[PDB]
């Protein structure tokens, strides 16, 4: 009934856009550019919304089977299926399957293999693979994606598992783009079920992130994923479900030792958070704080500058 | 008052290693102690052992490279606590936090990204292998080394290690997922360790939260028992609901039909047992979870798993 916050100081924190810890507090300077994450996205009365599903270990992965293979880059056919290993369905009202990747770019990690049926079941093998979010075989709203992998003699048409280590720039000169969302069913087709862009409304007013510096495989890419709100927050809502009272939580950043709250923000129904503030600031505090709800206000609540 | 999160199998993931659990799995009693130490919280939300609070925390490393030596387990890693903070070996830890607790190698990628001097923010990332039967796997002096697919392209500077998955070592040392590596030295003891658990009242067996985890070459399951999963550690981490008995009263409850599946003993210190005899895995339905009951006492007569 009451709203709250889960009581996590950052390195007690995960990014919700990627299986890492949040390193950061961060505020942009409002741009043309448009922030529209599907994974992280979850309103304050605990309604997951985009790709976003509750595991830390699902955010950027895929499971299902390898089925066949083209000449192409992007070679391993992965038809997939809902990361619990039920069935995906391609006319659910979602943009993509749960915890797939919000973002262009390349996702590396590691590929897995447990074989069952008739051919060696039982028998595994795990390696280097690659998911391209560019790649026109990326459709994983139509429901595969194509894998490239470090060794192509050594991978069987049987159920396998992708987990994401990190991110980067394609080779070809493709970049990462942590804010431009990849086409969930290929080129020429538009996405659907989409979580709504978000922005500030309030004048003075900018986007709050969580930030997180993932590991990159080569060149010198700062690995920057944002997100919203993190995952803990999101695993915290969902359990809650406490009716949102008004359009706005106030919310205050506070040292717990000391007692002292040291800024203010706005944390939107829709699970974004606002402060007042001008230009890019990557925010000092000390470690030990961490957010508390303080009471609902609304849009036009005037913030402390931060 | 106490509770549990409301989360099916599905939505919880393995405190052992970072992965969803896969299924309930109750296990014959037998002479083999099980003390693991990632997975360990009290129901006031007392965390233990090597116990942390992040998924991805789990049997994950942070650190330095700062040397090679010639030997299978070439790259020493010099430890810090997974936020990036010193780690103090004089702490009371078994381990850093996150640590595996278990004997067998965990495969997954290492990965880089430079500081000081030396093309600071180039990076990389490849495959590697952390054997806990190293005699260099040495985590609670500070350091344990690294196995790597290509060592001509790794520095000595902040390292990541990230798990994908476990498996026997290809010599004769399998995984084993009860026997504790040695943190110290091969002639040390482990220390500060959460204890060992086991059933105490005649007719029940412990109940596991099972998951099967990647395998990288062979035959092995890839099995890892948890006594509880992430996700309720997590919660009574928050919580600290003050425990009014030695054994939490739990119910496994089917939310559609409200019918009560069986019942369990979640005891103070953070485990489960059940009254049953003999390896059996669960069959349950895909919508079940456990909900608190009532706080008991050890000599509560539990109805028959
Ligand atoms: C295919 C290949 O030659 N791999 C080498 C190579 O990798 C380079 C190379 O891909 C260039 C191309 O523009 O981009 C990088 O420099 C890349 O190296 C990676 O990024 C640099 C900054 C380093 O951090 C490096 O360690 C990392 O691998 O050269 C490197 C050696 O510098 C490796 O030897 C690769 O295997
Ligand atoms: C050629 C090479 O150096 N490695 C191959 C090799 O890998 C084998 C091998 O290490 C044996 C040891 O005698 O143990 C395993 O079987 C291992 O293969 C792995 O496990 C089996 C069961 C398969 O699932 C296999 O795909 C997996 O890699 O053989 C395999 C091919 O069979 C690979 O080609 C390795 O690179």
């Amino acid at each position: 009934k009451p709203f709250s916050l889960p009581i996590l100081t950052l390195s007690e924190l995960t990014n919700s856009r990627f299986p890492v810890p949040i390193d950061s507090l961060f505020t942009a300077q409002n741009n043309v550019l448009q922030v529209q994450c599907q994974n992280g996205r979850c309103t304050l009365d605990g309604e997951l919304q985009g790709t976003t599903q509750l595991l830390p270990s699902g955010i950027c992965a895929f499971r299902g089977r390898v089925t066949a293979q083209i000449n192409q880059r992007d070679r391993w056919h992965m038809q997939l299926q809902n990361l619990n290993g039920t069935t995906y369905d391609p006319t659910d009202d979602v943009p993509a399957p749960l915890g797939t990747p919000d973002f262009k770019g390349v996702v590396f990690g590691m590929v897995s293999q447990r074989n069952v049926g008739n051919d060696a079941p039982g028998s595994t093998r795990a390696q280097q693979a690659w998911v391209s979010t560019y790649s026109p075989q990326f459709v994983p709203k139509l429901g595969s994606v194509n894998l490239r992998i470090s060794d192509n003699d050594d991978f069987q048409f049987q159920p396998t598992k992708f987990t994401p280590v990190g991110v980067n720039d394609d080779d070809d000169g493709h970049p990462f783009r942590q804010w431009e969302l990849p086409n969930y069913s290929g080129e020429l087709t538009l996405n659907m079920n989409l979580a709504p862009p978000v922005a500030p409304n309030f004048p003075g007013e900018q986007l709050l992130f969580f930030r997180s510096f993932v590991p990159c495989s080569g060149g010198y890419n700062q690995g920057i994923i944002d997100c919203l709100i993190p995952q803990e927050w999101i695993q915290h809502f969902y359990q809650e479900s406490a009716p949102s009272q008004s359009d706005v939580a106030l919310i205050r950043y506070v040292n717990p030792d000391t007692g002292r709250t040291l800024f203010e923000a706005k944390l939107h129904r829709s699970g974004y958070i606002t402060v007042a503030h001008s230009g890019d600031y990557p925010l000092v505090v000390p470690a030990n704080g961490h957010f508390r709800f303080d009471s609902w206000v609304n849009q036009f609540y005037s913030l402390a500058p931060m």
